[PDB]
């Protein structure tokens, strides 16, 4: 059960900090941004303390980790040539960083937002951006994230993902990241028919491309397109369904990353749920009082 969470690189520990945090949640994998998620803005490869972080991951059994590219990257942009160009450039640097970790195979990327050009146009730009980024001999894939359909996001259906993959010439370097919150919010019934939804994914996109799993419950109903994550089992997806995904027989080798919200109503401040959530999902039974246990620790 390859399972972990979003963690942080603090600097100057950087990578060592990510790995300690993950270890402290009892995590077997984890996910990092290379930098702040909301900007671009990055320390050189030399300052990521990779040797030390890799040493601590060996010692505590972590073999693979995930990278998520910052979410301001929009290679779907058609009106500001420099935003498109900025995304190509950064992805090129990001592949270099990630490569420079030894042991991240994947960079999660929000495909893009068409921001008024409509999906077709946005998707053609993403193909174009990707075709400018990718090399046939790069050693890390880009994992296109399943999007919730919020605002003008492209990647909101499997058909949109597949369309992007078919567009790019080095598509062997493309994977996908299946986020449970997003797919639910985008209207797929992963609650009483995840097996069906997986089959569809396999037909449209192909299950071998499903290389990252984001395990989030959701604050909103199916189809809401709101991308508001919730703690495991306390949302609209619920424990049975999330548990089923986590332990799915076809997904044993794929790393599961919780991106669930920290806990602490409402003037504090503000505790990570990952340790307890992970163990609850291992235990196979819903802990009605998990939120109150998360608050003390
Ligand atoms: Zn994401
Ligand atoms: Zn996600
Ligand atoms: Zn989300």
């Amino acid at each position: 059960l390859k399972i972990g969470s979003h963690v942080s690189m603090s600097g100057k520990k950087m990578l060592l900090a990510a790995s300690e945090e993950a270890v402290s949640y009892g995590a077997t994998t984890f996910m990092i941004y290379t930098g702040a998620p909301q900007n671009t803005r990055r320390k050189p490869i030399e300052e990521l303390n990779i040797e030390a972080g890799r040493k601590h991951m060996e010692q505590n059994g972590i073999e693979e980790i995930i990278i998520h590219a910052p979410y301001i990257i929009n290679v779907g942009n058609t009106t500001k040539p420099e935003t498109f160009q900025l995304g190509v450039d950064f992805l090129r640097m990001e592949i270099e960083r990630t490569s420079a970790l030894g042991v991240a195979k994947q960079i999660v990327l929000h495909p893009g937002a068409h921001v008024g050009a409509g999906a077709d146009a946005g998707i053609q730009q993403i193909i174009k951006g990707l075709n400018e980024v990718l090399t046939p001999d790069q050693t890390v894939n880009i994992a296109l994230e399943t999007m919730a359909g919020k605002g003008t996001e492209c990647g909101r259906s499997f058909e949109e993902i597949a369309k992007i993959i078919d567009g790019v010439k080095y598509n062997e370097k493309l994977s996908v990241c299946f986020d449970t919150c997003h797919t639910h919010d985008a209207g797929y019934d992963i609650v009483n028919n995840f097996d069906g939804v997986l089959n569809e994914f396999d037909k449209i996109v192909g299950i071998d491309r499903l290389q990252v799993l984001h395990i989030n419950d959701s604050k909103n109903v199916r189809g809401a397109g709101k991308d508001r994550h919730e703690n495991i089992g306390f949302g609209h997806i619920g424990y049975k369904a999330l548990h089923h995904i986590v332990h799915h027989p076809q997904l044993t080798h794929v790393p599961k990353i919780l991106e669930t919200p920290y806990v602490g109503e409402d003037k504090k401040d503000k505790k990570p749920p990952y340790k307890l959530e992970i163990e609850m999902l291992k235990n196979g039974t819903f802990d009605e009082g998990l939120l109150e246990k998360i608050k003390a620790q």
